[PDB]
């Protein structure tokens, strides 16, 4: 284990530098005998997933809040967690040297570093790209005779994803989703703006752009790359807005429902590639239930849905009960993913914040809130950006939780990396979310996982500046008297039998 | 009397130019005979409140959407409609020559133009402002000796105001709202960042603050100007947000509860101004019902307010149910009142002629009025073509654009949006049900004038024309169609 190097930028909190030679590292994972708990802790102070050990005890010494695990009650398992390779995150991550591209690579997906088990893949290209291109651009091509895959995939992005597995113990899932079909199956003829696709479902324009996945599925396949997931099109709403700014592609619910009915679930299913699962919306979470309802209620479409994919970016425009809550309510048999998993940059800050606590804090925040409210999974945006935020061919609000300083050879891990990894490194595949009882009114947030294994994890987010005293009680060992600090994220480990 | 002079600036619409010796205005107001109904048509393809006169049919057949007046199932009274008079709004009409400003104030407060009875009115220096000042800027003045109005009151919005009023045949409502306190009050002791009142609601801070509110309208009523109702401050969550951008003041629900029931409540009470109204929240509805339940739960509170104003940002889309429609449902006696609204960081602040930003406008007043609300307040009356001035450059459209080079203002679609409703919906009407026969992309709504008279507004966001009929039970069919980008207004007698 390396631990961090602190450098501030003048915001709340630190960044750990990495270059060629020195990366933050943990060392393999190793859990103590029972009455023995593992402590990660995680400070504004500068405290980047520092261990310790301490005694789970038959005496509670502690007068304030007891939180219980509840291993009995026993809600959603989870999926994982990742982030998107994006032109532009391939792009920074190659402008290293070989040594500091393995670093930064490590810092993600291998077990000395946070365990990320999930690649969100762009079909073609988005805002962050350094260009506009789709897979068939060439016209009047309905039988897709001329589709293929750029540098971007093939010299940028599956190289990098072929690392990434191979740095990973853990199985990785790849997902794809995509912005904008070519222009020439769209009403418009552009990229971005207003536009759906030609025609209606069933028709010669929805077949082709449903055998464009299964194109894009053959061309990574012939790279030896394999999908869990795709996704029915990123932010279908963006593309049924006036001037939208940049890749986009218009569905309407009921236009998602009878292209997935009538087009990309029957031809998903006579392909080779019949086992990659469907996610719907892949857009803001306040489009639920409404659009889940409008999809999901029709049983020819309903069948070929294994999931609903919700993004961050506006969730302060409706709360997680009213969205989330419900559509698990309605629809209890089909998964919720956080596909986009990345919050904005208010409009009088720089959209990179070097040492940004709010921005980890937002992140841990919202994984909490999301799995308290059934959800299976999470990706992140670009898995890195330069320190301008880009590139990106548009203009963009989002930070990212490695920044790369292509000019010294040297890359940052944010406040965000840190929150993030207090999850992914300690809640693999198939944990289970359980009860988690606070005995009282608390300013805390708070989840409790069980492992496949048995073992708990607990992750305590103090988005306050007071220090809590905090006792956690498990039924079958005894009690954990800790404290969670003022801007600290805690996470919590141990065995139960 | 006069009709649009339309000029293209390359966007979807038209806007109607005025300048000092022309400006678009309708004849005195009409009301169609009995058995006839009036219609005003707006279009994307450049018709601005166009009359026409069409029968009321005895009987109606065919599958078409079918829109039933429920005249028994009775709803909100409104308050009435406008927008702000801040220092950017009121420095913009007087860079015009004076013959412009007249014709400027009259296409808003007229009865020969849109009928506006609100006019918003910061206390002291916002965003659209062109410098920080607030009106007691000596440091540490508890008693207040040195408050007094800068120009921006006593030679710019006082003016102005009295000039609308003038206007108006309406009475008119001022509506005051404060965004900062001065800097020796604050916490933070700037008046933009995080930043609350010094110390605990009844201590000197919180008295010379609301004794501040007193003086404000000992002041305004120096120069014969007299407030409907203040709000207890603009967007209090702003204060509460690190690095925010221009004049805030924060306060959590707990924060403006207490505020309320030990200073501003009993200080304006006690005032001379007693009978001015006090709304809470004056902040986006996302807010609600939980920030209506912190004050109104509070009897010490809640005995010092009059309703809820709320604000919101029409490029968005928020709950309306959730938020509006829960909160009346808990407090149904306390108003429900939007106090500020406005118009894509790629699009220009400024869009001349876009009819997405009327369609935004009118959208926004539907599904207000549909769920208890009893007023609609726009942000500045008037910007210059870069959507200022303002001193952070927080720059945004506005239903008026005025070009000081030209002596010259453009109405833009927001104008005719808004003026759909202030035309036509005097205060006290009151919104009665109007029931869909199937579903339809169209947003209507439907109110009785005090005196009995019939209003619907329908707006079609579509592109596609939609034939439709009103039956009113009392009356019979009107036979009409919305074409796809217009906005209508009918009026009709039922008796
Ligand atoms: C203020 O705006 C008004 C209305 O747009 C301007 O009045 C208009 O002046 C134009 C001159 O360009 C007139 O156009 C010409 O009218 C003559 C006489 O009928 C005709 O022979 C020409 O073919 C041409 O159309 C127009 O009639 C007139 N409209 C009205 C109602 O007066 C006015 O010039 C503007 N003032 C300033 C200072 O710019
Ligand atoms: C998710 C998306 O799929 C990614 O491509 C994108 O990079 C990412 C982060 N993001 C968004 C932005 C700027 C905001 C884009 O406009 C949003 C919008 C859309 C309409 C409604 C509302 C007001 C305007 C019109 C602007 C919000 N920068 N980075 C995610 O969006
Ligand atoms: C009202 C305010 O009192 C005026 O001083 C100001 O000039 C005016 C214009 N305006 C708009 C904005 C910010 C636009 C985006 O903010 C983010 C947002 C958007 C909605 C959802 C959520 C809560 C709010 C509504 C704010 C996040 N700044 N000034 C008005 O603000
Ligand atoms: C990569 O970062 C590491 C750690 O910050 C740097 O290693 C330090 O190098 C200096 C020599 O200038 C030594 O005195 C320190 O003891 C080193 N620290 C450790 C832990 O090894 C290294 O300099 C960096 N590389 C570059 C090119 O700057
Ligand atoms: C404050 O008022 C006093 C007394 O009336 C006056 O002499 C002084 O000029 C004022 N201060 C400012 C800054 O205007």
């Amino acid at each position: 284990a390396r631990p961090c190097i602190p450098k501030s930028f003048g915001y709340s909190s630190v960044v750990c530098v990495c270059n060629a030679t020195y990366c933050d590292s943990f060392d393999p994972p190793t859990f103590p005998a029972l009455g023995t708990f593992s402590r990660y802790e995680s400070t504004r102070s500068g405290r980047r997933m520092e261990l310790s050990m301490g005694p789970i005890q038959a005496n509670h010494t502690g007068t304030g809040l007891l939180l219980t695990l509840q291993p009995e009650q026993k809600f959603q398992k989870v999926k994982g967690f990742g982030g998107a390779m994006t032109d532009a995150a391939a792009l920074n991550i190659l402008a290293l040297s070989p040594p500091a591209q393995n670093l930064l690579l490590k810092s993600y997906f291998s077990e000395e570093g946070i365990g990320y088990n999930i690649i969100r893949v762009p079909m073609a290209s988005c805002d962050f790209s350094i260009r506009t291109y789709t897979y068939a651009d060439t016209p009047d091509d309905f039988q897709l005779h001329n589709f293929s895959l750029p540098e971007e995939d093939t010299k940028l992005k599956i190289p990098l994803i072929h690392r990434a597995l191979q740095l990973a113990q853990r199985p990785v899932s790849l997902l794809a989703s995509p912005w904008t079909s070519p222009t020439w199956l769209k009403t418009n003829g552009a990229v971005n703006g207003k536009g759906s696709l030609k025609g209606q479902p069933g028709d010669i324009y929805h077949q082709t752009w449903a055998r464009y996945f299964v194109k894009f599925l053959d061309a990574y396949a012939e790279h030896k790359l394999q999908f869990w997931a795709v996704t029915a099109e990123n932010e279908p709403s963006a593309g049924l807005l006036s001037g939208y700014p940049f890749q986009c592609l218009g569905f309407t619910p009921e236009h998602q429902r009878d292209f997935i009915a009538r087009d990309l679930g029957p031809t998903l299913a006579n392909s080779t590639h019949h086992n990659v699962r469907l996610l719907m919306l892949d857009d803001q979470r306040l489009l639920l239930p409404h659009w889940a309802k409008v999809v999901l209620t029709d049983p020819e479409a309903a069948k070929y849905v294994h999931g609903i994919a919700v993004h961050w970016y506006l969730d302060f425009l409706a709360p997680a009960k009213a969205t989330l809550g419900e559509t698990h309510r309605l629809f209890p048999n089909t998964m919720l993913f956080a596909s986009e998993a990345c919050v904005g940059s208010k409009f009088w800050e720089q959209s990179v914040r070097l040492g940004s606590w709010d921005r980890g804090m937002q992140y841990s925040h919202s994984i909490i809130t999301n799995l308290l409210y059934h959800v299976v999974g999470w990706t992140d945006w670009n898995l890195a950006l330069n320190p301008e935020g880009g590139p990106n061919w548009v203009r963009n609000f989002v930070d990212s939780p490695i920044i790369v300083d292509i000019t010294k050879d040297t890359f940052y891990k944010q406040p965000m990396f840190y929150h993030l990894g207090h999850f992914s490194k300690f809640i693999p595949e198939g944990s289970q979310r359980v009860g988690l009882v606070a005995s009282q009114k608390n300013d805390l947030d708070a989840v409790a996982l069980m492992h496949p294994d048995g073992s708990a994890v607990v992750v305590v987010l103090n988005r306050s500046s007071k220090d809590v005293p905090l006792t956690i009680k498990d039924p079958a060992v005894g009690f954990l008297e800790t404290i969670s600090p003022g801007y600290s994220i805690h996470t919590y480990l141990w065995h139960r039998q």
